């Protein structure tokens, strides 16, 4: 039987990219989404039509709250009731939008998006995922690799990406003894905001030493599809930056 | 006139040796305290008893919630109207106890007292810092040494710490040009948790290189007092390790 | 055209799987050596035997000397004339033993040093001066920051390969040359140390309380020369089952 | 009786400052220096004039050799034949300068040079004051800030100072037995080179967060005075960043 993969925030741009990569290697998906109803049911045919009856789409809001441990067991619970088992989760899914120190969403709810989706929903679904456990099992969280050289303003989203890191060491050290693995995958620029200006885009390009170009979607998969492969079985606890060298670039 | 701070969680323990220091070196302090009335008035008496009218209490509990924003506000806005001014804020105050990831609060409390006591009152204490701004203001949050190699089955409070690196960090990039400079210090193996048996604290300070013991709070404090100094003027966004080397012993 | 790898110390242990898997992967190999000439051949014949003229032996000291430079141009020297060709480079050769603070010191230094660090380094110029999918990979140490005891000399030279990682990704990424690392946590144990203090070790890895085998720190090797990692460069990846989390 | 202090290129600039304020705290210094001599008798003549019998000078090529460990036992000989005791050793000396990977000095001396004062004196050093020995034994390693974001082609230097981390945290760990710490201070931009043009100079300040200036070496000598002094006796293996926010900046 083929093995399954949850990954959050699936219908677009990385999340996709992972989703589609994890079907071509054999598994059956859970593309989770929150708005991106359209997205994520074209995706799921798009992969259905290629192996019938390898993808569903499952929507939900992952800010914080106290139904989120609901919501992330239902997640889980999705892809065991699509598939009869769970082998993989990819923690994809994130809210990014600068949250200033100094002065048209409250505060509150600032905290609750971005340590929810970056954070909190990870250890949710991360909880989830152990208690519902030839076997390959393993966790990988979208991190970034420049935490330590932070964007300007953007201090809920570090903090987030921070616990994340935290997260990942935690749970890789905990889950051990049950043989599931779990690792990070660190983007530098890959496929930029599409709110983002086309200047501000070639500022970020022309900082990377490798190309001078951001990572492609698929490039970040390609990672992702090592952890959770067989060559990575000693793999736990680890966090690739697949960054093109941009995080070693002094100021 | 003399400079003032705001130490959370300081009626006992780290927090209270960190604002004992702080007062000793000229601070008019705000003591914080959660539940430890007793314990924080009884500091504040003997304080006021050094120097009348340099140390006033405020109680509040910094748990995740809709209203944790408008408590951090009050907090700053208790040291203005104490002392006329808030030179110095130490995130002290802390949730610590295990949330094990497989197998009566539930998890969404915890979230809300291990992330909101850690994390997210530190940021929401920052920002109200910050928009109230010779003059040496700074910021110094209690961080953790071991946040690499944690304690077996605290996720979520290593999460915690981990969110706190990002926000020393972010904060002390976006604040420098107020002049305000954020740092941690991040203990080790410090005051063991006082039900703790003593043959179970042996094992731990058996482990620290540095005598084989714990630190002082007064060690810690030491520290704290230091990244306040005019000593250490051009220092933001360092953490200091007091732990006797515990940090660099393997497994 | 079958691209070209180095590989230093390629005679046994981890090395060996590292030459191997590439081996298999479709490259020439070049297997280094210093005093394991007899391994090194037996490894040469059985990869010549699989496809002939696709595995060459390199001897050389990775002491550091006067003559180092020249030892390490011409290890890369070697490649291009067996192969036309230099698409990747191992460093994993490494001496590997206790420097108390409290041979002489002088000579410690030369072969610690020079195997972990300088070597490496010069190894790295030689490659780039001569210079499709090019790669440098270092093997590192994931402990490095819980250092064994009393072993400075050979922790501050990979303290100082990880600093080559770092400085050769951003300076060589304009030429496409790509600089990663592989950092194993406890892998094949030192064949002289004793069955009792290698189960200590053993014992302390979260996942599954066993060592690597040389060929999972070799699979990562693998992904980091393919075209799976071609935005991949100052990256150091660990392979240490989660031992290097543990405190102690 | 005071105690004494060994400070490695303390001629001139950084090394100068820690000379003096080691001094100031009531320290007999030994000023080691390499080609610097008339700047080094004449510190050594302005601190004696302070307290008659407190400064003398030291020369030492710190250049990798086989004699090298000879030339550090015979500094760290030179202070307890001046003052009859080594408490503190500082190092601080260091080549530094660009050794581009793809293309004067022969690449032989280039890593002798710059591994040696970086790496390889400071072990050779720390060997021989650990092997000469309530008072309070430390050493401070000048360490860099922004070892991983570094200089474009200096990868030797780059490599040195790693090591020196490495060094750093190995001692620490081995000598804390007998009551030396070892602890490090990571200057970002300090006093620039002297043959840097002005207009490079500001280039590197503009970066800063904190002040969009250098540090001082006064503000240097501040971290490293007090990682020798009382107030940091539970600290060892750390390595405080005195760089303004700088490594905090991306690129
Ligand atoms: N792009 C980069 O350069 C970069 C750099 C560093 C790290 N990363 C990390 O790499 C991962 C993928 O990046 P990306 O740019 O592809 O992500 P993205 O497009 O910004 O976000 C991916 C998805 O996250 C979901 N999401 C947002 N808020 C949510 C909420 N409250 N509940 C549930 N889902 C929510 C959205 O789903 P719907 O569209 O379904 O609403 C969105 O499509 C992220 O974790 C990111 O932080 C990316
Ligand atoms: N001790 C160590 O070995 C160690 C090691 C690493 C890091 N640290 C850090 O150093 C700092 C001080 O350590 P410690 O051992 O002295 O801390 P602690 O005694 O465990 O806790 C300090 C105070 O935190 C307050 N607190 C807890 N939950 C709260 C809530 N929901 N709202 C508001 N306040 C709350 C409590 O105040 P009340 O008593 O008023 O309720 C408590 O006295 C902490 O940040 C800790 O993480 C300590
Ligand atoms: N095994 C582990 O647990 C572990 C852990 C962390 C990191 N690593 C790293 O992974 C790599 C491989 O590990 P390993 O255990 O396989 O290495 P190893 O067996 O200790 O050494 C590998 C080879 O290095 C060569 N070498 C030693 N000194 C030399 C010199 N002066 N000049 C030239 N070559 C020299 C030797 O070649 P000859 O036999 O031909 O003389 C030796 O066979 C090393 O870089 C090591 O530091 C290993
Ligand atoms: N300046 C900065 O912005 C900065 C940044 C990061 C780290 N740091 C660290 O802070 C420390 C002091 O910095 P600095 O700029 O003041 O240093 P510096 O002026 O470059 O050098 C200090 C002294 O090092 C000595 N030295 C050089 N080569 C030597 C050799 N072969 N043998 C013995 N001694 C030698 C020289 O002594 P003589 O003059 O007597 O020949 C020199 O005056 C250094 O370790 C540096 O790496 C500084
Ligand atoms: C700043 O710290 C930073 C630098 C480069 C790239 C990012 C980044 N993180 C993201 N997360 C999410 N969810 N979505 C996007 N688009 C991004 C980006 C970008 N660009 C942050
Ligand atoms: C595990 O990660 C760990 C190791 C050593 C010391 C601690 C620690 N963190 C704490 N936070 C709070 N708020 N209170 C206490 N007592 C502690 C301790 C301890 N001991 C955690
Ligand atoms: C201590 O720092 C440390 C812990 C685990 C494993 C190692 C290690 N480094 C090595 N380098 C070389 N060249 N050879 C071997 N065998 C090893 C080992 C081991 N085991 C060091
Ligand atoms: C590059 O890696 C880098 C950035 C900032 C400052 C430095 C630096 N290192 C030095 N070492 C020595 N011995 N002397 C000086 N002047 C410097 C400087 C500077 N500036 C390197």
């Amino acid at each position: 039987e083929a093995p399954a993969a949850v990954v959050t925030g699936a219908a677009k741009r990385i999340g996709r990219a992972i989703a589609v990569k994890l079907h071509q290697t054999g598994y059956r998906v859970v593309i989770h989404y929150h708005n991106s109803a359209e997205a994520a049911v074209s995706l799921a045919d798009e992969l259905n039509k290629e192996r019938s009856n390898t993808a569903v789409v499952c929507q939900a809001d992952l800010t914080n709250s106290n139904v989120l441990p609901a919501s992330c067991e239902e997640i889980i619970n999705s892809c065991f009731r699509a598939f009869g088992r769970c082998d993989v989760l990819v923690n994809n899914a994130s809210a990014f939008y600068p949250t200033p120190l100094v002065q048209g969403k409250t505060v509150e709810t600032q905290v609750a998006e971005l340590i929810g989706t970056n954070a909190i929903a990870p250890f949710l679904l991360t909880m989830s995922f152990a208690q519902r456990q030839s076997s390959n099992l393993s966790i990988v969280n979208l991190c970034d690799a420049m935490v330590d050289q932070p964007c300007m303003a953007f201090s809920l989203y570090n903090m987030g990406k921070h616990a994340l890191v935290g997260l990942t060491q935690s749970a890789a050290l905990e889950l051990a003894p049950y043989g599931i693995r779990v690792n990070g995958v660190a983007p530098g620029v890959s496929l930029l905001p599409v709110a983002m200006g086309e200047e501000e885009k070639d500022k970020w390009r022309r900082k990377v030493p490798l190309g001078r170009r951001e990572a492609s979607a698929e490039q970040i998969a390609d990672a992702v599809i090592f952890l959770v492969s067989g060559s990575a079985q000693y793999i736990t606890g680890s966090i690739i930056k697949v960054d093109g060298g941009l995080s070693l670039v002094h100021a």
